[PDB]
């Protein structure tokens, strides 16, 4: 059973929880209450499993694709704020954390993926794709490389399938079609087989994972990383000269990177509903609170139009706001479970040479639309 008198909240190992406890502290001194930030392996796996018997934290952090299976399970409260506080966010937020009908979740950050460049040694980063393999030849003769980023996420792999064609659950006659999917078509397969060319050639190593392109990168070892804004106070510390840019194009057509809102749910099962409310509103939700997070692991752009008023001009948010207005916010429906891990499966099958770009889409595609 979840402790009533006390919060406690998970967010990912990724996102700035140190700048979260601090909020946490505030609110503390304030109320008396304490609040126990957590950063469980695997959590929104674990999140699912506790709070169908009533356990796990009274508010979970994750981009909102996540939440649409929570809330057809039964798992996240109703969210209540009024109409005053509603206008404090980007209207697009709010209907991210929409379902059937309901706010199930509050708003915190929209986060889109971007190229992340050496500006030293790359001063002029490559518009096109399928310019990088003559970049990576040309880099190699000084024992570098173009680029690195993780391929055991389809997150981070997803911009580039998107690209040509690519596409998850059609929306269609004002909802999104759980039959219509978009993982096996030409422009999907294009860009997988672009990345597992890539491969091929060893301008990529298909067992590069986050660890590994972000210590490559931040090493100055590697030209060019695809990451979201969480990981640049890691390049900020580091020696790097980094510049955040448009995703290159593939075929002419812009990278689609899937758009994710940080956001913030309530456990349904969660004694402390109202605890949350004012923690979420009145001191997360507020110029000093995002501020508290984002020094610690930068969010993005932010949902307070307050606050990313204040953010705006930098060149690195201006960026992620560029690359998230070329692709798509992701569906928040249950059915985005069955996409991603299928989608995982495919990648790695086909970076691995276990499956042909064609049968690990193909085999992707029917196992989403079972
Ligand atoms: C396979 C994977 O699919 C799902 O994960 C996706 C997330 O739900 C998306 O929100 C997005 O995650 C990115 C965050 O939005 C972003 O803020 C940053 O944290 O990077 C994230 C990507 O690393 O994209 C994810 C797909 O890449 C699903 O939620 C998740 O549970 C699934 N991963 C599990 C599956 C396996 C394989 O059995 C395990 O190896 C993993 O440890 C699990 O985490």
């Amino acid at each position: 059973k979840i402790e009533e008198g006390k919060l406690v909240i998970w967010i990912n190992g990724d996102k700035g929880y140190n700048g979260l406890a601090e909020v946490g502290k505030k609110f503390e001194q304030d109320t008396g209450i304490k609040v126990t930030v957590e950063h469980p392996d695997k959590l929104e796996e674990k999140f699912p499993q506790v709070a169908a018997t009533g356990d796990g934290p009274d508010i979970i952090f994750w981009a909102h694709d996540r939440f649409g299976g929570y809330a057809q399970s039964g798992l996240l409260a109703e969210v209540t704020p009024d109409k005053a506080f509603q206008d404090k966010l980007y209207p697009f937020t709010w209907d991210a954390v929409r379902y059937n009908g309901k706010l199930i979740a509050y708003p915190i950050a929209v986060e889109a993926l971007s190229l992340i460049y050496n500006k030293d040694l790359v001063p002029n980063p490559p518009k096109t794709w399928e310019e990088i393999p003559a970049l990576d030849k040309e880099l190699k003769v000084k024992g570098k490389s173009a680029i690195m980023f993780n391929l055991q996420e389809p997150y981070f792999t997803w911009p580039l399938i998107a690209a040509d064609g690519g596409y998850a659950f059609k929306f269609e006659n004002g909802k999104y079609d759980v039959k219509d999917v978009g993982v096996d078509n030409a422009g999907a397969k294009a860009g997988l087989t672009f990345l597992i060319d890539m491969i091929k050639n060893k301008n990529m190593s298909a067992d590069t994972d986050y660890s590994i392109a972000e210590a490559a990168f931040n090493k100055g070892e590697t030209a060019m990383t695809i990451n979201g804004p969480w990981a640049w106070s890691n390049i900020d510390k580091s020696k790097v000269n980094y510049g955040v840019t448009l995703l290159p194009t593939f075929k002419g057509k812009p990278s689609k990177p899937f758009v994710g809102v940080l956001s913030a749910g309530i456990n349904a099962a969660s004694p402390n509903k109202e605890l949350a409310k004012e923690f979420l509103e009145n001191y997360l939700l507020t110029d000093q609170g995002l501020e508290a997070v984002n020094k610690d692991k930068p969010l993005g752009a932010v949902a307070l139009k307050s606050f990313q008023e204040q953010l705006a001009k930098d060149p690195r948010i201006a960026a992620t706001m560029d690359n998230a207005q070329k692709g798509e916010i992701m569906p928040n429906i249950p059915q985005m479970s069955a996409f991603w891990y299928a989608v995982r499966t495919a990648v790695i099958n086909a970076a691995s040479g276990r499956q042909t770009v064609d049968a690990a889409l193909k085999d992707a595609q029917s196992r989403i639309t079972k």
